[PDB]
């Protein structure tokens, strides 16, 4: 169900004291719906975020194993924000059965404040997607 064959294109770069994040698209996804395709929406949050007001989501794609979102946001928080973790979840919206989770990713904010994390990324599991950072070349 969680297949680490899919790759998600995430970019987080700090410019003018604003964290300009970008979610371009993903490729090599697995069939998650009865349609034989996937229809995921990306949620970008700065954890811990229990009230999920930092968590911003994009809209779902029709039906494609290569969903393209092309969203970009700008969220900076007071200096304590560097201690947070930028966790991005990939959930498929299903009214038929259940939301299909294939994977997620996370970036260290202290890392992003010193260097912009921009490129492809591998699908991490739920435990990993809140902690680890593993950027993938894919090019
Ligand atoms: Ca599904
Ligand atoms: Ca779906």
């Amino acid at each position: 169900h969680t297949e680490k064959r899919g790759r998600i294109y995430l970019k987080a770069e700090v410019t003018d004291e604003k964290l300009h994040v970008t979610v371009r698209d993903a490729k090599n996804l697995i069939p998650m719906d009865p349609n034989g395709l996937s229809d995921p929406y990306v949620k970008l949050k700065l954890i811990p975020d229990p009230k999920n007001e930092s968590k911003q989501k994009t809209k779902t794609i029709r039906s494609t194993l290569n969903p393209q979102w092309n969203e970009s946001f700008t969220f900076k928080l007071k200096p304590s924000d560097k201690d947070r973790r930028l966790s991005v979840e990939i959930w498929d919206w299903d009214r038929t059965t259940r939301n299909d989770f294939m994977g997620s990713l996370s970036f260290g904010v202290s890392e992003l404040m010193k260097m912009p994390a921009s490129g492809w990324y591998k699908l991490l599991n739920q435990e990993e997607g809140e902690y680890y950072n593993v950027p993938i070349p894919e090019g």
